[PDB]
Order: C-alpha cells, then structure tokens, then sequence
C-alpha cells in the first residue's frame, strides 16, 4: 500500500514525510511537518523583512512539529491536552502540509492554505491537523506561521522598522507555496488561502494588497476581514512609544532604538510583548500601501473571488469570557445600560453621546435584563464582525464573485456546557471546516453534524477547485450579487437576502450622520 | 552635488562618486561593484546564491567588478570596455542614480540584463548615467553566471541547473531589499534585457522564482522560448562535461565533487567548447518549458514591452555565425542545398529545405536579392517570429506593448553593407543615450530626438507600465488588432507584423511536417 516515508523535493533539498490514517477511510494522508519557507528572523533578520532559506545537504526530517513564535499565555486547560508538546522560539518560520497519500510530484490537486488566528499576538499551525479535509477532498492543506506580536507588529513608522513582519511572513510561505507545492502533488495555480478571525483579517490583507497578487486563485474569510476595528492601525505611534519606553532603550534615533531592541534577548522580548493582548498591522508602505479601506474603496481594486462569512452570535461566549472575565455583562440593567453604552461607544471610538444612539438602535424599549444582555451581545458582534464582513463583500462584489454565509450551527458537544442563549459562536464553524480533526483530537459529532461537516468540506474544496462552493448534492449557494443573498449555512439549508440591513444602514450612515450633528451643537 | 556620496545596504556602507553627463545639469551617483551574494567558489560553485557577508566600514564603490569567467572568439570592442579583469568572483552589480536622490526619494528603478548567448558579457559594458540622467530613474546593471558554471545541469538534485538565472533572481532580491537606500522605489522596478538579456527577462515573467520583484519587463530581441537558449533535455551538457573534465564518474554526486576541484584555467578549457548554452526545464526556476507556462490558462504576466529590429540578422549575427562568408556564395544552383542545411540546424527534417525556399525565395533569380531574402528568413525564425509568440500569449493576460525597431545608426552607416538596417543590438545606443563604458557614441540632432523619445517611452514604461505621455508618437497597446510600433526617425504604427511569415511558421510547416509522419 501507500508509503510509510515518502521524500519530497523542494527548492533548498529533500524532506521525509511520515503516513498517517483517518477514521472511516482506505484514503491515507502524507504528512511534511516542520518545512522552512524563510530564514530564522534573529540576530539582525529580528523586525527585518524575511529572507530566502539555506539549503540542507540530506534527507531533512519532515516527521517533527515545528516551534511556535513567541507568544504569551494571556480554560486554556483544555488547548494544552488537544495540543501536542510544541516549544516555543523566534526559530518558527515554518509550514505544515497534509497530502492524499497517493499523490506524488504533478497530481496537480487544488491547494488550501490555512493561516491561523490569535489576534495576531497567539497561534500555531499544529493546533490544526489538516489530514481530514486533505482526506475527504483531495485537497493538499498547508498550515502556515507567521511572526506574533511585538516581533511580528513593531513599527518605528519610518525606515528602521516599516512593520507588518508577520505579513511579509504569510507572503514568504505564499511564495514557497508558487515555488514548492507542485513537488508534493499541489496545483500552483489552485491556492485558496482560508482563515478564521485575525486569520480572516489576514486573508482579507492579502486581498487587498499588491505584494500579494497571484499568489492564490480564491480566498475565504472566516468572521475576519482586513478593517476588523482592533487589527488595523493608521498609526504606529503607540506600538513605537510602549515598546522603546518598556525594554528601558536610549531612544535618541529609531537607528540607536533598533541596534539596542536587537539586542534584546527571548525573555526580555517576551516581558515586552506580555502588554499587547492584541496588537494590529499598520499602514507600512509596503504590504499596505494604503489602509484597506481606501485599497477596497478603489476603482482599481481587483479582488480573486471570494468566500466571506460570520457565525449568527459572534460575542455569545468565547470572546465575552476572554474580554469581560469579571462577567459585568451579566450585570447589565435597565438602569445601568446608558452608563455600559457610553463605555462601549468609547471602546468602538465613539464620542460618548453615541451611547444613546446605540441603545435607540439595539435595546429601544426593552426593560428584561436577559433580553438587554442578548441585545448587547448582537451589538459588539455586529461592530467587530458582521458589519465590517458586509461592507468588504459590498467592496469585493463590484469587481469579483464573493459567496456569503451566516454560520448558525450550535456545535453539539459544547451546547449543554455553555449558557442556553449561545447560538453558533466565534469559532464555531472551524469545527466543521476540518471535519473535527485537531491535533491529536477528533471531536465528537452527531450523524447531522457530519453530513453539514461534508457539506462545509466540499464547498469549500468546490471553491478551491473552481472558485464557486456549488455542486450537485450540495445545496445551491447564490452568488453575492444586488439582490444581496447569503447562505444560511445550518443542518436544514436555506437563503436570506440583505443580512442586517437595518443594522448596516445604522452602522454605516445613521451614526457617521448623527456624530457629525454633535460638531453642530459645540 | 556631493563628490563621495555614502549609501546604505544590509551588508553596510558603500561609497559611490560623481560623474556629470555631456551638455547636461543633472549629474550622477555611481555605486559600482556592490554584492549581491556570496562568491559561488568551492563547495558554493554549481549552487544556488547565498546572501552576502556584512562588512566593516564603508566598502570602495568607485571600481568596476570583475566579470565572470567567459573565452573570446571585435578587437575594437575591448578598447570601449573598462580594464576589468576575469573570475568566478563576479556576482556583483553597478547603480546609475541622479545625485539629487537620497535614501527614499523613491524612483523609478530599472534593472538590466546583459546579453551574450548566456556565455559571455558584463554588466561594465553599459553605462546607466545618460539614462538615469535624462528620466530621474534609477539604472542597475546586473552581473550572472556564465557558460558551464552558470547553466551545467545533471537533470538531478546534485545540479538542477540555471544557476546564472537563480544569480538573477539573487540581484532582483537584493534590489527589493536595498534599492530604497539608493533612492529607488522596490514597488517600480522594471527588467530589460537585449537578446539572452531578452530571454533572461522573459524567463524571469514566467518564473515563480520571480514573482513580485518587478512591476514590469521590456523584452528587446529576445524571449524565453528563443530556440538555441532553452532545452527540455540536460542530457547533452550534463555528458560533454562530464566527458571534457575527465571526471569520468559512474555517478552525479561523485562528478560533482570532481568538477568542484577544477580550477578556474581547468573550467575555462571546459567552458571553451560552449559558444552559447541553454537554460534547462529545472522543475524551480522553470516549473515547465516556458511555451507551456505560456500557453497556460493561468499565465500571469507582469505589463510588458516586446519588440525586434527590422534586420536581425543584417549585419552582426552573420559577422560571427558565418565567418567564411558561405550566405555571399548563395545563387539559385546552390540555394535549395543550403536551406535543407539550414532547415537541419532550425531542427526541421530536410524535406523542408524546398518549403522555406517557396516561401521566403519563391522564383527569384538575382543572388543578391536571394542573400538578403536568406537572411530575412533567419532573423524571423531565430528573433521576430518567437517574439510574436509570446506577445500573443501575453496580449490576452496583461498589456503588451510591441515594437519594431528601423533606425539603421549613422556612425555605423558608412562601416557596413548599404542593405543592412537596424541590426540586431541597434536600439541599445538610443536606450542609453548613446553612453556606453568610456564611449559617447556620435549622432545625428534626429538621433538624439529619436533617443529622448525612446528613453522616455522606457521610463514611462518603468513608472507607470505604459509607454505612453503627452508630446510623445502614441504607441497603442497590443489586441486581437494586434497594432505595433514601427520605430524610427518618422514615427507610424502597423498592424499583425509579418503575419503571412507567423502563418507559415507556426501553422503551415508544422501540418506540413505532420503530412511527412505517418
Ligand atoms: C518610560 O516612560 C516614563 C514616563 O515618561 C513620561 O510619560 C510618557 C507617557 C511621556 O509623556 C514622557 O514624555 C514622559 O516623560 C519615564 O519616566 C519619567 O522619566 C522622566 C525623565 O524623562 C521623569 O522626569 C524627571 O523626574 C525627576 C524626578 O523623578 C525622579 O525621582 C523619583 C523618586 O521620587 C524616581 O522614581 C524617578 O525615576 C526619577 O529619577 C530620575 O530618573 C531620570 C531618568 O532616568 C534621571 O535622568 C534622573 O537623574 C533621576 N533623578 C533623580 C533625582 O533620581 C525630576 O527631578 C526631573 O526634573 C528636571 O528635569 C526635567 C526634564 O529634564 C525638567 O523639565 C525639570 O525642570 C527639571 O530640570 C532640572 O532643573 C534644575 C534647575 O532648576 C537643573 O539644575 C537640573 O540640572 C535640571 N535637570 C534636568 C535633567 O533637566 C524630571 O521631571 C519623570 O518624572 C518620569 N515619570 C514617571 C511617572 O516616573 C521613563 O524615563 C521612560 N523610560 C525610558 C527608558 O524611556
Ligand atoms: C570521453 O569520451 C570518449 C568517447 O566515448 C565514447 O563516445 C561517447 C559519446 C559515449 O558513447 C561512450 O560510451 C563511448 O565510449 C572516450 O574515449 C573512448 O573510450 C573508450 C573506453 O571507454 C574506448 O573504448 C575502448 O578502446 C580500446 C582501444 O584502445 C584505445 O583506448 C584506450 C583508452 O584507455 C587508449 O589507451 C588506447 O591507446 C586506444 O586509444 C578497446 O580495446 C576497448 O575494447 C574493450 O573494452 C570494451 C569495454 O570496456 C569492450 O566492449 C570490448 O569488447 C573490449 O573488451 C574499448 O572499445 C573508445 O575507443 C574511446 N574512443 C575514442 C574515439 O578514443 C573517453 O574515454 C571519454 N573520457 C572520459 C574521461 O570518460
Ligand atoms: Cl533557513
Ligand atoms: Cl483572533
Ligand atoms: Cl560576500
Ligand atoms: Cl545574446
């Protein structure tokens, strides 16, 4: 049968995969962990854009994950059980591919380039086992890393340090992937890059950018796009300021700032990066030209065609335990909901009057606090995710095919084990994307699951092959065009039309209108 | 104004120095001999370009580089070359810049690529400074490997081959990495090249090795799929080395470690017997042959210019490819045995010698006529007819601007055969402005306004991927109308150039060949 060590070629020598099975399948899986598509950014390559790899003279071990980036741990229980011992260091510039254990050089199969999320502070390519999808679809997977935090994001704004190093990253693997994948059975000409949350936002920028032209046919943007508020900054001013103030660097010249932040060793870098959570990509000149809402805005936007979605309670649980630990949210009154909105519209940018229009908008009347705290949760998941989702598919669906989802699937291995009003939260879909294969877990699935898990799987894999999700068997998924569809994407199929409308005309003319009536009365 | 000026690269400080070009008030920054990777010596000769080693201090950027190892086979063209010496040390490239640009002044960048059959040349020939001068655009002449050590290929992981073209990538790398210090802006950076300098850019177009390091390419007599400078096959160079060295080795890794232990006299009577060399199918710089990554639904070119000259073979080619004189002892009798040779040498059966005779000779009688007909058929087989070809593959992918060049040079008139027009390698005296290696080439006031006209159309090419600006002849893009510049003193545009040759070479004799077969 298959063979238990297949070699590779690739660009820089040969690499020795490993054979590995998946449940209910003869369709076996090569697996090649641990591939250098860049340079180890240390030493002076640190806040450097990404160099060419060095060659090897053997047989390189594919068999072994690789490191991480750096990162810090800010329950989380349970990610270290489903995560197998992976280390920790700058030394993480590498890609992971899953490969039908058939196929060899020139199989030519569609190619699915996965780039994980973690608010570009977090993540790892082998929390993701790739050999389902791969299985099921005949599809070639490659699980990416890229640069994190201050290492991946520092920018001076001047150029010492232009910033967006984890961009420049996900651009060095794309670019292996045109150089390489044809070697383990992939079709060049049939990438699809795919992500979820920062990794939406990620897909969303290559979209967008110049730097990224050609090196993929398709792209899918799971509840992410590039003007997610948090993700995107025009000014690198604070990233600048924060850094050179806390590693305690003479700050005279940005060049004097980068020898001594050069110099910084993993355990001085990683106390730096512990204050940024989160942390966004800037408007670097290089990868973002522009900010991407003037790159989308232009007349000369040419977008591939593209997958945009968001699940149906974008803040029901995952985020709210994260970014509201004390659980004020539960607190929410009648009487307190003014005061909680003038907080919010300040955390959305907003001048603090906002916080009534907000109320108007999503509470009107309502005076029951479990309506009121359902009510909020719409709220924050339509600024973060919903509205920034409709307005790039209204942007991309001028010049290109864009297919939208909403994500209602409540997954049922979590449903008894979160609070009742939880819909399909943040996340929820990846579930089905990898046909609830993880690394070193397969999650448990009920036979409806499954069959909506091979649905998600061969419209996606559809989409990779021919840049539209449909096919026989599978239930139909209009086109995005004026009539403003979108699949309702759960057990039973069926489409809406203008998701939100109310909410995006609030969102997007309503409040710009009523903030510049406040200019009025000052 | 500055006489020193200082510039900074990854590797550290280069010193240039000031020149000023004739009758003109922008003067120039020179950064010569700067490099791009490490020296391809010992284990690091038949290898893929490693990154350059940092220095101390600030590095002399006043001397030309060394060229790479090369034979001769003209005795005045050594007297317009700088006295620059021979090594497999020659991994380095020359920067032409405006002295008013500075680190981020953001200009236009274009990069060029030497011609000479991927055998011979240098980047010391050619002086940026009229160029850079005249359009406020950054010139960067680029340097690779050559001969055997640039394109020996055992078909196998010991030597993939194209190590002069992975060379080229290593400069259009290090460019994206460094240009901005020079004033260069990375995101206009556009590639030319003249014939192997033409098929090295076209070669880089459908590279994925090469992907995002240029905005634009200009294509000069030369693309990817001229015949003599591509193979599927490295079966023949791989075994005349192999032979030729003595290595004699049962197996490539064994060989390889052999021809490692040449030195650089032993490698030169090695790289003697190849006048010209072939880039290979490597399966990384070229995935396929380049006519399949062109004919592919899913080409992707970058905005190109592609053009020829109306003799390509008139003067220069014949000079060298037939030193005894043979194509001046052609008349009827003799006609219909040299076209079944030359029908052999185009790799046609000979049966066609009788076809190419009908078609480009018909009944004509006069010897002259016939001479002139002669060559005509070899510059479009060898130049004109493959660069329609790539023009029509890009054309429906990206814009194409197509041109054919007749300005026949004044100083060169008088010199040779009145019949000869615009030979191969004419237009590259306007490109640069008539500066070359210590030579300001004379011309005619119609000379130097047809050279301002074409150094505009370059750089405009270089900013904005389209030739195209007010006060300017327009030059139509390239569609099914298949419009083309016709280049010259009196500016005009045809339509489907040469379109009954096109016909019969690439439907007509194919059928013919294929009635031959079975
Ligand atoms: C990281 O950021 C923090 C915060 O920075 C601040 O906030 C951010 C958001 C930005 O807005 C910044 O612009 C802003 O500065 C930085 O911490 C701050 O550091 C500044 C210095 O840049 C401090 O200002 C000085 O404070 C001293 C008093 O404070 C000292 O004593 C404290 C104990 O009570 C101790 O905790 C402090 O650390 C501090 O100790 C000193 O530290 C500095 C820096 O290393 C060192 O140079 C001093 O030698 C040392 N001093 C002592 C005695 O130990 C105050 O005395 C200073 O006043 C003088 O200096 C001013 C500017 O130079 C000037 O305007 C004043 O008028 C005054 O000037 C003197 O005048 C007389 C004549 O009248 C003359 O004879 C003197 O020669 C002359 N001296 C000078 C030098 O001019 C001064 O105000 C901030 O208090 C401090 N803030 C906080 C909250 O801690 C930190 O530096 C950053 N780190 C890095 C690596 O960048
Ligand atoms: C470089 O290439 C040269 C040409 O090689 C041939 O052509 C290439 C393209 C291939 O097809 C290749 O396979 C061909 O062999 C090559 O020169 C040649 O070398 C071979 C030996 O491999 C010679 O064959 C033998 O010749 C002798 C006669 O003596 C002469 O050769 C020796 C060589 O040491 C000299 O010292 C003498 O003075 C003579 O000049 C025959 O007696 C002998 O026959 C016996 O051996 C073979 C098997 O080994 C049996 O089949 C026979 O039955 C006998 O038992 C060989 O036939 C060949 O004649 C010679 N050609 C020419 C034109 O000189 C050269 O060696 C290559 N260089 C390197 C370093 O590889
Ligand atoms: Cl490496
Ligand atoms: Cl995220
Ligand atoms: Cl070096
Ligand atoms: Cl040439």
């Amino acid at each position: 049968q298959d063979s238990a060590s297949p070699i590779r070629n690739t660009h820089t020598g040969q690499v020795r995969g490993s054979l590995v099975h998946v449940k209910d399948t003869d369709i076996a899986v090569h697996t090649f962990l641990g591939i250098p598509f860049a340079k180890p950014p240390v030493g002076p390559l640190r806040f450097a854009p990404p160099e060419a790899p060095e060659p090897w003279s053997g047989v390189r071990d594919g068999t072994s994950h690789p490191n991480m980036c750096l990162q810090n741990d800010n329950d989380l229980k349970m990610m270290n059980l489903i995560l197998p011992p992976i280390s920790m260091s700058e030394d993480c510039l590498y890609l992971n591919i899953y490969v039908p254990a058939h196929a060899h050089e020139g199989s030519n199969l569609p190619v699915m380039v996965w780039i994980h999320g973690g608010a570009l502070t977090v993540g790892m390519a082998s929390m993701y086992d790739g050999s389902m999808l791969a299985a099921t679809e005949d599809v070639v997977v490659v699980a990416i890393q890229y640069r994190l935090g201050v290492l991946g994001f520092f920018s001076t704004g001047d150029q010492h340090a232009k910033g967006n190093w984890g961009y420049l990253d996900q651009v060095a693997a794309l670019r292996w992937v045109q150089q390489n994948i044809v070697h383990f059975g992939g079709n060049p000409d049939r990438v699809t890059i795919f992500g979820e949350s920062a990794g939406g936002t990620s897909v969303s920028s290559h979209v967008v950018s110049p730097m990224s032209q050609g090196l993929f046919h398709g792209a899918i943007m799971e509840s992410g796009v590039a003007v997610l508020p948090d993700l995107i900054s025009s000014s690198s001013e604070m990233v600048h300021r924060i850094v050179a103030n806390l590693s305690g660097c003479a700050a005279v010249n940005s060049e004097t700032l980068m020898c001594c932040l050069r110099g910084k060793n993993e355990a001085e870098m990683l106390a730096i990066n512990k204050v940024f959570k989160i942390i966004p990509g800037v408007v670097d000149g290089e990868f973002l030209p522009k900010h991407p809402q003037e790159l989308m805005a232009s007349k000369d936007f040419h977008p591939v065609p593209s997958i945009i979605g968001i699940n149906n309670d974008e803040y029901g649980w995952i985020l709210p335990t994260i970014m509201d630990p004390a659980q004020k949210i539960e607190e929410i009154t009648r009487k307190t909901l003014p005061a909680v909105l003038k907080s919010t519209a300040l955390k959305m940018m907003l001048p603090p009057e906002c916080g009534d229009l907000l109320m108007e908008e999503y509470m009107g009347d309502t005076e029951d606090p479990e309506t009121l705290q359902a009510q909020f949760r719409e709220m924050k998941g339509d600024f973060m995710f919903v509205i920034p989702a409709l307005q790039v598919a209204h942007f991309q669906r001028s010049h290109a095919p864009v297919y939208f989802y909403e994500f209602q699937h409540r997954p049922s291995f979590f449903k008894d084990f979160r609070p009742p009003y939880v819909k399909a939260d943040h996340g929820d879909e990846i579930f089905l994307v990898f046909g609830y294969q993880f690394g070193n877990i397969k999650l448990p699935y009920t036979e409806e699951e499954e069959q909506l898990s091979r649905r998600i799987m061969k419209y996606w894999a559809n989409f990779a092959r021919h840049g539209n999700p449909n096919s026989e068997g599978l239930p139909y998924w209009p086109v995005m065009d004026h009539d403003e569809q979108y699949l309702q994407l759960d057990i039973q199929p069926s489409v809406g039309r203008a998701l939100k409308a109310r909410r995006l005309q609030f969102w997007t003319k309503t409040l710009p209108q009523k903030i510049q009536e406040l200019k009025g009365s000052q």
